[PDB]
């Protein structure tokens, strides 16, 4: 079995790994299910391969022995050019986002105000804030910590998928793939945009990258920059560029996990695939671009430079960071989920 059958979120998603399965001539096939948490499990079943994970989700794989195997990459400042698939990976910044409008909205008045999460046990839009806002407040109850919230993946008969939109005639409200109108980054962000929410925890990068003509779609072309402020943890406000200085945390990169039977064959087949269709790939784009989705962000981040490799064969631990695990662990003992609880065992 040489194809590589990878895992598509939502059917968006679906669509463009049905593509990418023909142009690389099923050295890569789809499979697909609703949810990140679903897919997770074909690829624990083995119905599914591999896919790329938000650093929350690889913490959820990686508890159920799923392991990491190369890392997304972006565009770099620092050492910016060794190659990109060896050059190390920077991190990036989670950050919490307001309209500049809005006043006296500041990092200790949100209580009570109304978010937008990418969705539920994601990295910036969600384990970091959350994170936090336990911590401080010393309680698990951030369920009702914020008056209303979109935050896709949480109980959709709850408060936190209370803003969620659904689609385009409104069906599935809150189910956490890009079908959901406030889904992800780029949907947390828009949720901010169109004032169904007051703070929006993204990461930096997704601000820029949907304000003043970079994205071209409706509900973006016109945004702009100076109309958002960043809440620090100081309890103060700055504007989008000094975000080194207003973020909340710095986050691990998305990354493509599969089972360890499966990793070499995975890391490379993968590492031809983005030679072939990769930021600078013989076909891209003259047939295929792996790494754009028009801003949807599908399969992978848009601005992905590649997929680079990783120190040695590290653990959903080692490739996390010690000081995130724990971040993750110490919010995880104030709620349950069927994934962790079934797989606890695996990991004691
Ligand atoms: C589908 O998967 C296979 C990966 O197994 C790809 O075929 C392999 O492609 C390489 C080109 O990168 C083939 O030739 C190479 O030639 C250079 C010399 O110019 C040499 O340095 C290499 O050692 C190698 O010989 C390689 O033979 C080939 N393997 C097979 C079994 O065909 C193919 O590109 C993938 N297709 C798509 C559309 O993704
Ligand atoms: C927050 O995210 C934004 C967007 O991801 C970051 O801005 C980007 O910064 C990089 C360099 O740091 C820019 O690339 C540069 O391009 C010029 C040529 O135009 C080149 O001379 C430089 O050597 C470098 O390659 C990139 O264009 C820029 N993108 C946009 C749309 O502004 C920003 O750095 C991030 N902020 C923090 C605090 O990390
Ligand atoms: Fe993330």
């Amino acid at each position: 079995y040489t194809r590589v059958v990878w895992c598509a979120v939502g059917p968006e998603e679906q669509k463009k790994c049905q593509q990418w399965s023909q142009q690389s001539g099923q050295n890569v096939t789809c499979a697909t299910a609703s949810t990140t948490d679903d897919c997770i499990v074909l690829v624990l079943k083995g119905e599914a391969d591999a896919l790329n994970l938000d650093g929350g989700y690889i913490y959820t794989a990686g508890k159920c022995g799923l392991v990491p195997v190369l890392a997304e990459n972006r565009k770099s400042s620092k050492h910016s050019s060794l190659d990109c698939v060896l050059r190390p990976t920077e991190g990036y910044l989670a950050v919490a986002v307001v309209k500049k409008a809005n006043e006296g909205l500041t990092w200790n008045s949100l209580k009570d105000k109304k978010s937008c999460h990418t969705a539920v046990d994601r990295t910036a839009g969600w384990n970091i804030p959350m994170g936090l806002i336990v911590n401080q407040t010393g309680s698990c109850a951030f369920d009702e910590f914020f008056s209303q919230s979109c935050a896709p993946g949480a109980d959709p008969k709850s408060r936190l998928c209370a803003l969620c939109a659904g689609d385009d005639q409104g069906l599935d409200k809150c189910v956490p793939n890009s079908k959901e109108k406030y889904y992800g980054y780029t949907g947390a962000f828009r949720c901010l945009a169109e004032d169904v929410g007051d703070v929006a925890f993204v990461k930096n990068d997704t601000v820029w990258e949907n304000t003043n003509g970079e994205s071209t779609a409706d509900w973006a072309k016109n945004l702009k920059r100076e109309d958002f402020r960043l809440l620090c943890l100081d309890g103060t406000r700055k504007p989008v560029t000094e975000a080194q200085s207003c973020h909340l945390a710095v986050a691990p990169n998305h990354a493509v996990v599969s089972r360890s039977d499966r990793a070499a064959h995975v890391e490379q087949v993968l590492l031809h695939q983005q030679a072939l269709f990769g930021k600078n790939g013989k076909n891209c784009p003259d047939k295929f671009c792996l790494f754009k989705s028009e801003t949807k962000n599908l399969l992978f981040n848009d601005n992905t430079e590649c997929l680079a490799k990783l120190g040695g064969r590290p653990t959903y631990e080692e490739y996390l960071g010690t000081e995130y695990v724990t971040a993750i662990a110490n919010l995880k003992k104030c709620s349950t989920s069927p994934l962790l609880e079934a797989c606890a065992f695996l990991t004691r």
